[PDB]
């Protein structure tokens, strides 16, 4: 009485029915009942229950069933123990927080890295492998990005920019850039014509940020013919949207891995982002209110301002001095000058490494998991499903 | 004889009394003796002894019994084997040190980490989200203890210190800051009345650092009215009281998590805090030294001082350089400039990068560890404890 | 019926007959079928298949046979796996990507890592160790690359090279420094000529880069015969050439152990390389862009030109300052210096820590990896293959 | 025939006598033998041998019986292992390199952290726990040895070296540096000649670093009697004598727990230190002469001298910039100044970067497994051998 053999997979495991019917609803639980032997798998000539299952695992999840606390096999694949306690019927969000964090981790990052002409004209936008003439118009407008990134690095140079003596008198640029300019403005309008030809889904096309990023580009130029008072300020405004200009370098590295390898971790570790903010935040508050109040101990009696020898006038440029300093980076154009001011500028350099060192490693090491699971699945050749699985 | 058959979870270990007999006290031991059979769960048919645990582990206990060292199953999760082994009765403190660290680190993090109006009136100091009034009043204090921050940071600025043709002549700050104070003041007064109204325990409640800090911001200004030899040195160190009225923000913080994670990584990585002292102090001394007797190699003979074309005329100097350039801050102020004192710095900056990269790591790897832990029990559901344990 | 066991190492594992059928031509599908039993190692007294194989894994295997994923089991070497499944006939593509990694990574790293008197002339070029011509020939081609070294940085110095009243007027070189070039020429020549003398397969002798260094490096001394108007232009490029001469220390170099795992490391590691360049190239346009105009919303109206307080005259000037700044360098030879502009400055130090602590976590691991694997098969002393396989 | 079994621990192993034969003079050879049965524990009822050993690590050791390769099981730990192929015969240099270095680590980390009145006179040497006179002349000779470097870091200082006006003219020290000197000088020769009265083993005495320090310590005011023209001379070494004065700190900080562990680490990793400053070398010529070339491309023609406008006037200034710039200090007291430059020095930055956290990272693993077991093995309490081990 009350003794139950478990057969799985050719390893006999047995136990009291009591413990199998601890935990009720489940499989076994319903083993443990009297009309089992109608229900199930059971032979009476060796009065044991027989289940096609790895027996591995089935003893983690009968210790489950024994103690009271579902843990993880150090000894198999989260997703493996995941499948077992499923047929099971074993929830999930059982498992103790000792064994969580490791078995919920490659389910978290799968989690994150998860008329008749109209083919022709859309081929100009599908992957540049896809096709000759999609590769061919790839690399043009790769030419055509780089060359508008450098009109407009150029553009801001002063070689490029002589005054001329018209008479108000301001520097003008040189006409060569305007004309590079124009034509890449027409490749550019002609592609984005082409694109809205087809536009399926237009509203998840317009909710599309390179289509808004492409658009907003090519609205300067284009709003010469349409540009005097109010003139004055949308130009203002029109050099701040030209700003974006090299924002169209995205719409080339989308198709590279790494970049959206970054946006999903990015995307994925807000938090320790946030928790980066605020160490930052409250480490730059304490130690400039520490360093401007070091550097007003050794201040001369005489001048009659409290700071004139200290480059810590005031508490905002402490901010902008412990921002250089626990970032390790140093230049030097305010450091202290008093006893008091170098041991709380030490205090600021010891702290900053170390409060950016706290959650840096969490982001790099999520950045390392979700390179290596993408690095993986673009390996991995395209699989043919050779188990073929039974009816 | 001598030959006893151990029935664990289904699995037979067989072995010699004489190895469970080493042992004594445990319950093997007992196992071992003549009147087993009695006590136990013997059956005479199979001539084996059952016992309905996990048998994976068990492996490790009997292999305990049989070499004489205490190993931890590295396939198990350290709390699965801390209860096995308890309930078999070997002290846990026997591990071999080849697995103490693996095994005692989970109960490490765990333990690191662990009249009828007075309700409503304690709900102004409970959780936000415990209540709406509760959300209410803590952005009202946010908004509060910003304001009061932003106030301090201005009046330490210039722009907000004119100075008055009033005749002994000094900067006066204005009153339109001094009012801003005060409606600060009298929101705080009332938190803190508020707050007094109900303290359960005072002595925890003067003990508890916040309330402290809270106090001793609301001192200085309430100490207008207190407030003429003694008035001058009483306001003296009235600033340096008032310094602390950025610490204000600790008691918005202290509801975050990661701040709670970083408080226990620093109260539980104290030795590697010693030992990260430690080595800077010893660094500084020595190359602060090494640095200004290299520096006066090349000294000119004329000058009567012995160092005039070295920022290094003395140690302490080379303390402040060697931090600097230990921490790989640089700022520049002080920089070798001899052949001697260029090895030197050469040596300082290598051995920073060194020593300051031995014990961070371990700190980091601490916070990690205790970052994940809170992480998964902040996520992980609130359980049912599905498992009802039998009588 | 439908009932099979298989025998392996002495553990039986039972399953149904489809369960193997499930997996076509693999060795258990075989088995599978009805006439197995003359096949096979079948023993009709327990109807019981008996495969002389690690059971411990034999489990993993048929499980891949019942759900239909093939696991790596994490509690045994990928090598050791491989051979199982390899003799089981599962193909090696097949494991899930939660495995693939932990697998294929020993592998990987193992394959990243991988007349009369003729004799003794080539010993010239042997292994230092391989004799003790040998090493004493290494021994003086390290003097003499090194006082070649020594006798470029010398000629490069002021004190070295005065000039000389003689009527144009320029500095020239001490006599001592070409007698010193032309003994370590003569001494290379001859070094070159005896391995001219044993040249086996002399394309990939050509293909060779070191001699092709020492051959680019000897070329200018030895032109000195040969070289009026292109002579100018050839000893332009002379300099340039000779420039070379401190690659010369790869020649020594090549031995060492770490230089080649550091070879191997580079080569295997060029994913992580392009990305680190693209998350340079963008962050450090895209702060260029953002310091630039930043930096002018301060700018005082009086100036002609839009710039005249700031370092920041451009974007390229951003790209310096960009670059400097998010490897945490700081030189301090530009910095921001408006409220706008340091803002920018503080974005762009945080983001150059974070973008370069992405990708070169990855390439440090390869490194320690290859430098492990590396280090273990030097120290492990050369094996005598105890075990004779049977036929 | 030919069909042995096995028994390890209640788990029975089946395998052919011919695996068994195949690796001589081992233990399982022995049983394959036909004279085995009288040697070993085998009972005829079952057919099979008996071993009170743990049978999952058994499963391993017949595998490479099997297929002759030796593998660690990743499920226990080195020694367990190591334990239990030391008695069945295997020896421990043929494990595969996939798994020797995760087995050699806890034994490597091991090995390396690894007449009346006399008594009484020498419990001044011994711990300062050991006692509580031994405590008390600890805490004395600590405030000692703190004086003494208090005074030496006084005395180089401007403050206390005023010149009098006495006729040469030069600075000199006050009158209580001096003294305080003398007193402890007084002192430090009583505790050496306390130690000198009771020197057990005088040779390793000698040997002992320690008292060397303190022996050259004490020698220059010892001096002030035995010391004219040498006299000049051996006072200018006495100086540098002197300047050891600093290492007498480590007489204190021997008994601390962290440095012993870094002079282990140290002493451990040789080869990753040899590493580093090759990397390091290479890198800095390499830049050296780079930046040296490349500042020179834009040199001005008007200035005679090749370059005026440059801080690289020469490689060695190279070689200076190169450190400081490729361990990211970065002082800025020279920095690239034309596009070519800039260009090479962003090269440096980032080379540096990679070149010093490449050996680093292995460096910090050491001293992380190091220091680990060394806090494990000073936490676990003293053992009382629990397991008294069977005739
Ligand atoms: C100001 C500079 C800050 C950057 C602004 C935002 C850049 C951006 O949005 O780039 C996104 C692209 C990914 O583009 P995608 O999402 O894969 O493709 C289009 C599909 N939609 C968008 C319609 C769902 O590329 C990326 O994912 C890069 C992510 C982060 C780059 C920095
Ligand atoms: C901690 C919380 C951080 C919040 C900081 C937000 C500040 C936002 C500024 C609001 C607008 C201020 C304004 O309108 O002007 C006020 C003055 C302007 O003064 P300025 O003449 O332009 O400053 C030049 C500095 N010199 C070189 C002369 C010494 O301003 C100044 O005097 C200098 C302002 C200093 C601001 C430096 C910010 C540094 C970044 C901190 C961010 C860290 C967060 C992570
Ligand atoms: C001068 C600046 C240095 C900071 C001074 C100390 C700051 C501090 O004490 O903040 C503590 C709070 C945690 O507050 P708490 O402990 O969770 O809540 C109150 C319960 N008592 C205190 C009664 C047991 O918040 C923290 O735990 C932050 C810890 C470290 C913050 C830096
Ligand atoms: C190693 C152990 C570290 C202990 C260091 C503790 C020092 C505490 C100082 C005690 C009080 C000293 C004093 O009262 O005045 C003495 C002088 C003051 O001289 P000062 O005029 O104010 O210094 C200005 C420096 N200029 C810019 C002119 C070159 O002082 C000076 O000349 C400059 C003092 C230099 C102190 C810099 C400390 C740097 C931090 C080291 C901490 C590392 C620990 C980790
Ligand atoms: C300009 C400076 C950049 C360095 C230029 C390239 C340096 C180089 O090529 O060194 C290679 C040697 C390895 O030499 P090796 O390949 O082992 O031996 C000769 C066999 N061959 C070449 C015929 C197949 O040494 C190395 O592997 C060093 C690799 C990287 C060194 C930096
Ligand atoms: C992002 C993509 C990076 C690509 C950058 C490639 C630039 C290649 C330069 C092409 C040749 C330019 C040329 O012929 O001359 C144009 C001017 C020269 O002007 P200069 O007088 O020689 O510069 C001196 C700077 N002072 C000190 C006066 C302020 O040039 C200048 O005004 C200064 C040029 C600034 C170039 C600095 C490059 C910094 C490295 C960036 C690389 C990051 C990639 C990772
Ligand atoms: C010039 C500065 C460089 C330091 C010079 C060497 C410092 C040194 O030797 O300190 C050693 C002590 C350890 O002293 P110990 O070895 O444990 O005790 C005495 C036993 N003997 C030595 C007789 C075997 O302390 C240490 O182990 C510190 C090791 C490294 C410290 C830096
Ligand atoms: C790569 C291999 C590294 C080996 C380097 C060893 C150098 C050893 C020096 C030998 C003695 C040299 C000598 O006697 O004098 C020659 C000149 C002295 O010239 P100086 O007047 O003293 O230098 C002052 C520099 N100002 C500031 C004026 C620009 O010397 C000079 O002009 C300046 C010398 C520059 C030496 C700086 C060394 C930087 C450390 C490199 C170590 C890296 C290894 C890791
Ligand atoms: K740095
Ligand atoms: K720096
Ligand atoms: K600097
Ligand atoms: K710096
Ligand atoms: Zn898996
Ligand atoms: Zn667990
Ligand atoms: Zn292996
Ligand atoms: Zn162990």
């Amino acid at each position: 009485s009350e003794r139950i053999v478990i057969n799985v997979g050719g390893t006999r495991h047995q136990t009291h029915r009591s413990t199998l019917r601890t935990l009720p609803g489940t499989r076994l639980a319903w083993l443990a009942e009297p009309d089992a032997h109608s229900h199930f798998d059971y032979d009476p000539r060796a009065d044991e229950f027989f289940f096609d299952r790895h027996p591995g695992v089935f003893a983690h999840i009968l210790n489950y069933y024994r103690t009271g606390k579902l843990h993880c096999p150090a000894d198999v694949c989260g997703p493996l123990y995941e499948e077992e306690l499923a047929f099971w019927g074993i929830d999930e969000t059982d498992v103790e927080p000792c064994c969580w964090m490791t078995y919920r981790q490659h389910r978290d990052a799968e989690e994150a890295l998860d008329r008749r002409w109209q083919p022709r004209i859309w081929a100009l936008f599908e992957d540049p492998y896809s096709s000759r003439y999609a590769r061919y118009v790839a690399f043009a407008s790769l030419f055509f990005i780089l060359v508008s990134i450098t009109t407009f690095c150029l553009e801001t140079h002063e070689r490029f920019n002589p005054i001329v003596n018209k008479t108000y008198r301001e520097a003008e640029t040189e006409a060569f850039l305007t004309y590079i300019e124009g034509v890449c403005v027409v490749w550019f309008t002609f592609e984005f014509l082409m694109r809205v030809i087809f536009c399926p889904n237009k509203v998840e096309f317009i909710k599309n940020s390179l289509n808004i990023i492409d658009f907003v580009a090519i609205l300067p130029f284009y709003l010469e013919v349409g540009l005097s008072k109010a003139a004055k300020d949308v130009l203002g405004f029109l050099r701040v949207v030209r700003f974006v200009r090299i924002l169209r370098i995205f719409k080339l590295t989308r198709h590279f891995v790494g970049l959206r390898v970054l946006g999903h971790t990015l995307r994925a570790s807000t938090n320790e982002f946030l928790l980066l903010i605020i160490f930052l935040a409250l480490g730059v508050l304490i130690f400039a209110t520490m360093i401007y109040y070091a550097e007003r101990i050794g201040a001369q009696p005489n001048d009659p301002s409290a700071s004139e020898h200290t480059h810590f006038k005031n508490i905002p440029i402490g901010f902008w001095w412990a921002v250089v300093t626990m970032t390790t980076l140093g230049y030097g154009d305010m450091y202290p000058q008093t006893w008091s001011g170098m041991l709380v500028g030490a205090l600021c350099a010891l702290a900053g490494v170390l409060t950016i060192a706290m959650p840096v490693p969490v982001i790099v090491n999520n950045f390392g998991m979700y390179y290596s699971l993408a690095m993986a699945k673009q390996k991995l050749p395209k699989k043919k499903k050779k188990h073929i699985p039974r009816p």
